[PDB]
């Protein structure tokens, strides 16, 4: 392993004491030297880089920490062994690899303060580990949105910011990016650490020379009313990792991607963007799509009935309109085709996110595929183009429901439809099809030399029961009429009486549980719409950038003034006068 | 929502049908409506080609409207 | 009593096999009524496919709910 | 349905447990890998000087309280 | 079906000299908040006659808590 006697002694403390440690250090001093001894560390790939300072900290022994630092221990020793990495398939504990980040990650504020403000070797607060994560990144990582965890993580994050400002006023800790280009805010947004994100976005620090660190400010407060300001830097827009972009384009595995938009400034900002800029554009897009589908429907409805396409254009008004609508329909199909490709290329879904999420883009792409297949068959002199076209037409009209987002009442309904299909209809259809196929095979086996006597006809005939049209005496071409009627009655009882009514009961159960989930998903859907609208924008319009360039404090750590594009939210309180 | 589905599949089916008794938006709209009230014929015509396409369209319509949407309506009214 | 209030799946698979064996006996007994046996076994065979929904959490739980509905609500209602 | 959700989960888990036990009892292949968790030494100190290996099963846990 | 006693026994941990060996739950390592415990599993997974899993699974359907007993932590994790 490479561990020395000092490390062995440190791992064996009796009520936090072990007198032989000072003995070993003094012996090391008197023998040759101490600096190599006190910085002895493991060499094996599992505990690589672990040293006595790490053991002192994790044991929560202040005295050993002070002693080891006093004796020249490296406060920047990085423990990057396998146990100190994320490595979801193995046990371990990630903390940022550094003594300062270790102290912060374990709720030991006194050790943090000592490491920063010791006489011998103060710790580098801006240091970064192998992943590039500094202390703030590690604090974001260890969050798990639980109450007790979140409380101390937010508190320690606050305290480290205060200490960093006091020790290095010109340092901007929150602007440091890891290897992924993520700031701690962007990391919290991407990883779904909703508790920390909710802390940061409305942070307010009430003390001199730390006012500038806040992100929520109170401008005026006349009586119960007071007008607050949220920063919105790196929320609305930035270089790469805008918080809204990070949340909206999450990989669908982020735990709280539905919840994170409930954080106050984000919700109000999205509503403002909607009403100011996006509502009109979205309504216009809906109108255009409606015109597209009406034109397509008209073109399909008046198709000619002669065989062997393509058809000669007749020199008459109706056929000019028909071919015009056909051309426009093919144009729109091509448009949605290329839009689907663009979505795939920009997002690069990893072949599971391609199916478990973003159903709308898949449906529009499939519609466009059916249109293209229709064109190919049409010019290939096959009548089967009709078979393609109708499917596209059907899908096009159902894809109209995509535009139910943007309407608070209807979008929720559409989301609930999606959830019904994905959960309850899928389970029901599996069981129902098992019953249907089983009894169809039984009945068609019983029937001999009849009109039906075939799997398709009997399957359809039993299916008619489900829609309330089952004949119940559709044939006599059998023997053993009692067996036939018993089979039909058993099928009716098992499917019609039990399973459909059970489906209704289960849908009622499900609706009771997905109210808030539906609101969150709809808000997320509308947020994605807003971000796509402002990203494309086709006109170089600057009104997309909201909230106005206001001066918040005007007193940075130096004499400069800060203009931070804040967003105004007026609030009232009838308590705490 | 139901009218969107009804109209979409009505237009699909009347497009597929050619030179038939129905062959018209009103007749097919009414005929698909009959499924909602538990009277859908499900073989109301053979005036087409591509029987598989016709039956697939009807089954998809039935599943989306009759099985899904009506039961969903019941569930939502229960919540209300 | 434990033979019937519990272990329904063993009963159902056994009854399927009983119908199969009765079908064999009738078939070699020169009776057309073997068809009457066979189809019943065939029907039960497909319904017994639901036994294998266990091992799938959603479908297994769903199948248990179906079982309980049959035993409680369908029984009372059908009476 | 409002009342049997937890009962349904419990019965499903029991049904799966029965399936598992039947599979391990039958096994048709003289397979010993069905015996899990590995022969670890828990204490190593019985009342006598011997050590105890007790086939223990490992479970990781994380707690942010009671430091 | 005495679920309470079973839940006590299976995760019993005795912190004193000369009674550590009576425990069935041991803590191997604990770095920070992370710690890896060990459950005994003697006479749970397999034994001569009365494996706990066998006893619960092949219960007589009259045992009060035969459904709930498998929720006790080491049993649930072991079965999974
Ligand atoms: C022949 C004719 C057959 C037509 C068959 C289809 C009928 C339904 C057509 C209805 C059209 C509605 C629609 O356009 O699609 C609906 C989903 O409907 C379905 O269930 C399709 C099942 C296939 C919304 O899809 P969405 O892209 O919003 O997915 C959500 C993400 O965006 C969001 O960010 C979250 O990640 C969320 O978890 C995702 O779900
Ligand atoms: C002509 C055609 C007729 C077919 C009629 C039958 C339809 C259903 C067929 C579907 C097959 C499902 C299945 O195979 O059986 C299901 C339930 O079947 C029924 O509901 C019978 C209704 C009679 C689960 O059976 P299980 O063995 O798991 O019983 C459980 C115990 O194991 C467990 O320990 C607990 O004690 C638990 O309380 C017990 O339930």
């Amino acid at each position: 392993t490479g561990k020395t006697c000092l490390l062995k002694a440190m791992l064996n403390l009796h009520n936090g004491q072990n007198d032989t440690i000072a003995l070993l250090l003094d012996v090391a001093r008197k023998t040759d030297s101490l600096k190599q001894f006190v910085n002895a560390s493991y060499t094996d790939s599992y505990y690589k880089g672990q040293t006595a300072l790490h053991i002192a900290i994790e044991r929560r022994n202040m005295t050993l920490v002070t002693l080891l630092v006093e004796n020249g221990a490296d406060v920047q020793a990085a423990a990057n062994g396998d146990f100190f990495k994320k490595t979801k398939g193995r046990p371990g504990f990630y903390f940022g690899e550094l003594p300062l980040s270790l102290a912060a990650c374990t709720n030991q504020l006194a050790i943090v303060k000592f490491l920063l403000q010791n006489s011998w070797q103060p710790a580098d607060i801006s240091a970064r580990d192998s992943v590039g994560n500094t202390v703030l990144h590690a604090l974001v990582e260890v969050a798990d949105n639980t109450v007790d965890n979140t409380k101390f993580v937010t508190s320690m994050y606050n305290e480290i910011l205060i200490l960093g400002a006091k020790l290095h006023p010109t340092l901007k800790l929150e602007e440091i990016t890891n290897r992924k280009g993520l700031t701690p805010l962007a990391l919290a947004a991407s990883s779904g650490k909703i508790g920390v994100l909710a802390y940061i976005l409305q942070r307010e620090i009430h003390e001199p020379e730390c006012r500038h660190l806040s992100r929520k400010f109170t401008e005026w407060a006349y009586g119960p009313v007071h007008s607050s300001l949220y920063d919105l830097s790196c929320i609305d827009t930035c270089e790469k990792n805008s918080v809204l972009e990070v949340i909206a384009y999450s990989s669908s595995e982020t735990p709280n991607r539905h919840d994170m938009l409930l954080v106050e400034p984000l919700n109000r900002l999205l509503q403002d963007k909607w009403d100011r800029f996006v509502k009109r554009i979205f309504y216009f897009n809906f109108f255009v799509y409606c015109l597209y589908m009406i034109i397509f429907t008209a073109a399909a409805y008046y198709r000619p009935v002669e065989g062997l396409p393509p058809y000669k254009l007749k020199n008459t008004v109706g056929d000019y309109f028909r071919v015009t609508g056909e051309i426009l329909s093919v144009s729109g199909g091509v448009y949605f085709f290329f839009r689907g490709i663009q979505y795939f290329l920009q997002r690069r879904p990893s072949l599971k996110s391609l199916f478990v999420d973003s159903y709308s883009e898949i449906l529009f792409f499939v519609q466009s595929l059916f249109m293209l297949v229709s064109v190919v068959l049409y010019f290939s002199q096959r009548k089967e183009y009709v078979a393609s076209m109708v499917f596209s037409l059907a899908m096009g009209w159902t894809n109209m429901l995509y535009y139910t987002r943007g309407f608070q009442q209807m979008g929720i309904y559409a989301v609930m439809i999606e959830k019904m299909i994905l959960r309850d209809l899928c389970r029901f259809m599996f069981v129902y099809l098992v019953f249907l196929f089983g009894f169809s095979t039984a009945v068609v086996t019983l029937i001999e030399d009849g009109k039906y006597n075939s799997l398709y006809s009997t399957c359809l005939e039993l299916f008619k029961f489900t829609i309330g049209m089952g004949d119940l005496e559709f044939t006599e071409n059998y023997d053993f009429k009692a067996v036939f009627i018993i089979l039909l009655l058993a099928y009716v009882i098992l499917t019609y009486i039990l399973l459909l009514n059970m489906l209704i009961a289960l849908m009622g159960e499900t609706v009771n549980k997905i109210a808030q989930e539906s609101k969150n998903i709809w808000k997320l859907q509308r947020a994605i719409t807003i971000l796509d609208t402002e990203k494309s924008f086709l006109k170089c319009m600057r009104k997309a950038f909201r909230s106005g360039k206001l001066l918040q404090v005007g007193f940075t750590p130096d004499g400069k003034d800060d203009y931070r594009w804040c967003f105004r939210v007026d609030e009232v309180n009838w308590t705490t006068w």
